């Protein structure tokens, strides 16, 4: 059986887009943005 | 101290190359070839 696998790869490559974290890691400025997001959150969870 | 971030920054754009996984999940062919690669490496461990 291969099925899965053309559901697979549907199901990746939708996945590369919408949802967003794999187009964060995608675009070019995410290290700094990631960066600036750990370091703010580390230190408040109540905004 | 804000010091850790000028080293924490650097750390983050440095893997953002080299490291290949990241690379990997940026380049637009990734998800072809992840499932690929899990679809075959799924069945066997040696080679």
């Amino acid at each position: 059986m291969e099925e899965n696998t053309r559901q697979r790869t549907e199901n990746y490559i939708s996945a590369k887009n919408q949802h967003p974290a794999w187009i964060l890691l995608a675009t070019r400025r995410a290290p700094l943005v990631l960066s600036c997001l750990k370091t703010l959150f580390e230190k408040s969870h109540d905004g």
